[PDB]
């Protein structure tokens, strides 16, 4: 039985589902209203073999903050459901992934005690016309719902767009490695 | 047939006994008069998955320098004893683990050639009765016993409890690591 | 049906064959002309499990640089043949080795687009006969023809050899790791 | 109806019973095995007139880490369950207290959202037998489960038992702010 | 004849006898109530193959200051005492010990005038329960009695133990020298 | 009876026998394919009154790192062997030669601890065809396998060659004291 998890949550800013299948095969199905996050969100499904399923809905007309930030919660209550009780699996997480001149190491811990570590230094404002704030904050609130000890540390950059999608590949590794079957446990 | 070094030791200061399992299921059984110690040691074998087992009594009322000392040598002894001829195996481990705001990343070869690289600095002189210039004193005196090229990373990390446990765990992988079989030799 | 790859090709300043296994056992069989790079690329294929056939020739009177140069091209360029159409495999690899007090990481994609980063810093200028300016040419020439993102980055060393070998030691992991089936791919 | 919000927790290191009441008239009832903590966990009750039982037993041979982390975490779940749906109540706290030099002022929101600012800067390791990275650790663990949004900030100070008592008063005032009735709510 | 200092001195602070035998053969017998102290004169006995007999009674609960100065004064006195008449020896002294990282030379003159000259940074405040303030008190206490010119130099060394015990080695063999017989005097 | 040590060792890199005397009158017997090491063995003979036999041969062609690595493991290994249980010697030494503007400080423990400190500061890269990289890397060997503790402290110098020379005086002064016996043990 493949780990899946469902969130289903609306505000009075935005309107978000998630589902997530953390034994997938890289389904990428994801609708934010944000086009860069939908194509990190793409990237986490074929990196990490998760299948991610997300529509979200909402108030882009003041700015992408909401939105990036519900998504990014209902993402970590996905994961938090779909784990269970975390019985047999790594538990950790450690990759670091180029993509051309970046590099950026993740480091993490399905821990249960949120904490994130991060130290990316993103040298433009935007991506497309996604706000480069943005990338800390969806890790954050990933983070505080699914209780991840996450570390996040560029080794190397230039390019923001490289710098932020290099971060994605390398998380979808880390968090494919934690997910999975320890063959001893 | 599971991998099993034993050692026993006695000098003018201490008595030590030591039986570590290579091939174990995370059994842990250690008791050295220093309960910092032993928390550590547990730690090693739960996320080793070593079977541990480790008994020292000595002359703590001066420091625990001297068990500390002589519970590190003999388990670097019985790792040796355990490893054999060291046919088949990674050899390398390579770990990077955190433990909330802490992160230490742990490189080493099972080489026959002794060396520490050590870097953490571990903020406050006491973590409980125990004196944190031990940290290293451990690890030295494993890997002088035990033939290891043994390199420590502190990454992040703030408060001395976490550091020094973050150690254990990043250790306790890479050593898993390094001994198990390697499918292609 | 093991991946091997194979390159002829003659300059007016040297002539280089090379036969590489993807899939091999860490056959080893390789004389450049340069004895130090005869001694590297013994450890490509002991720590990567490739098998490597070099034979070159070249005007190594004037000095190794165009034997280093062309050895390199052609081994990324046979890499590259060997990969074949890239399917099912790990493609990206991440190792930290070390060798006594030298440390080096390496994280590699087999993505297609050529990029080097590299940040050794050798102290002595030969070990043995080998300029040690050819260790950065090598790894860069072999990006450029198979296509490689590469970076190598130096953790700790003092001794040259040892610094140049643990490159090597970790490049053949990394490199190991990313060639290799992914089993969920 | 009064407020009242009861948590019993049991780890293989702890095991911890809170009940906190954020109506009452300041009882304090706390025994958690380490006697500073005992003191200031008496301060929250006595300056924020909450009614505070905790009663706490755990593996302090190794040090008080595991208590003081799994008692805070206990007491910021059991304020969660006793704000239940937080309808009517003031929600921020900001408050400013002294004690003789020292000087602390704490700001909070009970957002839903956990995060911890924090500079306090504590000059001795020790008061009494309490480590003085506790407090922190404290703070941090209330946090994580409570969803609360704290900022602490170090004024003035000097003796580390006043810098921590302020502290532990004006979160307490603060704390009790936010809980309060807003009487246009 | 064997050159043998005796010493019994009461304040009201502590009581003190010492037995010292130049020309001994290492044994050992020292209580002083201050364990590391006690095994610091046990390295003195075994390193300088004096015969050394200390019990000490004291203001402990106090600190171990008036303890470690009584004794120290005591062991000065005594020494003076077995020395006599100081026809024939050496009268100088000159060592350089280590113990691992720790470097410590030894450089003294049985001159009848005290000097101490000390250059110890020991990084830890103690080892154990002994306040290493107390080090560069016990030779300045053993210097002023015995009317000694010392000086203590700090080569190398890390930990704190490691520092201090190899003062006491590098001291008991350059007073060794010191004492023993000048072939051609 | 004199105490002889010997070794013979062969790895694929190189073929070594190694007999040392320590009870010996200088005898020189050297040859390891490295002309300036064997110069140094000689020295090592001369200044200690050690008869040194020493045979190698290896890989020169590459560079002479593995042929003095394994040259020097070997004389460690000897070391140990000649001393067997260590009644009643001297263990520690302590040495400062000059030669001409060049003064080293050796100190060293038969202690069983392996410890090399280590600043020479060689001026230049070769002294003939000999890298002086390998002169630390000859005593970190030489300490891995007797577990020595060596401290070697350049206080002045220019000339590379009488740096290393000078060296290798001190250390065998020093050396010869630590086996001698002690007349009062
Ligand atoms: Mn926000
Ligand atoms: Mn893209
Ligand atoms: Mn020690
Ligand atoms: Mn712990
Ligand atoms: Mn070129
Ligand atoms: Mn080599
Ligand atoms: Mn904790
Ligand atoms: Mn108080
Ligand atoms: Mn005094
Ligand atoms: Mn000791
Ligand atoms: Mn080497
Ligand atoms: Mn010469």
């Amino acid at each position: 039985s493949a780990r899946i998890g469902e969130v289903k949550r609306e505000t009075k800013e935005t309107n978000v589902s998630v589902k997530i299948n953390l034994d997938g095969h890289g389904v990428s199905d994801s609708s934010t209203g944000i086009p860069f996050l939908d194509h990190m969100l793409d990237q986490l499904a074929s990196h990490g073999l998760f299948d991610v399923h997300v529509r979200a809905t909402g108030d882009t007309h003041i700015d992408d903050h909401h939105t990036n930030e519900d998504v990014a919660l209902a993402i970590g209550t996905a994961l938090l459901k779909a784990l269970g009780e975390r019985k047999g699996i790594n538990r950790f997480g450690d990759f670091t992934a180029p993509l051309d001149e970046a590099l950026i190491h993740v480091s993490l811990d399905l821990s249960g005690r949120p904490y994130l570590g991060y130290n990316l230094e993103i040298p433009t404002q935007r991506v497309g016309t996604y706000d480069t704030q943005l990338v800390e904050h969806f890790f954050q609130s990933l983070v505080n719902t699914s209780g991840m000890t996450l570390h996040i540390r560029q080794l190397a950059g230039k390019n923001s767009h490289h710098i932020i999608e290099a971060t994605f590949k390398a998380f979808a590794r880390a968090l494919r490695q934690a997910t999975e079957s320890d063959p001893r446990r």
